[PDB]
């Protein structure tokens, strides 16, 4: 029906909020540190010296482990 | 349909994966250093000595910002 295809989006929307915002094909798993942005995979996370959010400077990546995961 | 049903069961159980694993009221948002553990609000983890999945000491809670929230 019609609310198949809604929850569908839905879904996909939410599934679509975990994959990191570099790369767009891994699942986030790391923290920029200290402004705390949880929006990157491990690889593309080791490459950025400041956040692609908010532009602090990244003084380490701590990994997250999820339920979610 | 029956399609609804089975996507609105997926919908609900990546919901509830994103609940604290102590209150199951509020949304996971503080990570236990340096374990990584990201399963408590910031209520619950504030007063935990050690994680409640690892049992490894928590030396500081880091707070953390997800797409998700
Ligand atoms: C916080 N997540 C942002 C993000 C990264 N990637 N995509 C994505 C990838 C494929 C198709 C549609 C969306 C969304
Ligand atoms: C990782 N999350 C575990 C968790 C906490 N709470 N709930 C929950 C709450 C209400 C209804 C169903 C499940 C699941
Ligand atoms: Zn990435
Ligand atoms: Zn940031
Ligand atoms: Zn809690
Ligand atoms: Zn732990």
């Amino acid at each position: 029906s019609q609310q198949t295809r809604v929850l569908q989006e839905k879904l996909r929307k939410l599934k679509e909020a975990m994959l990191c915002m570099v790369c767009c094909e891994e699942e986030i798993n790391s923290t920029f540190c200290p402004c705390g942005h949880t929006v990157c995979c491990e690889s593309c996370a080791a490459q950025l010296q400041s956040c692609p959010v908010c532009r602090s400077r990244v003084e380490h990546v701590q990994h997250v482990y999820l339920p979610t995961h």
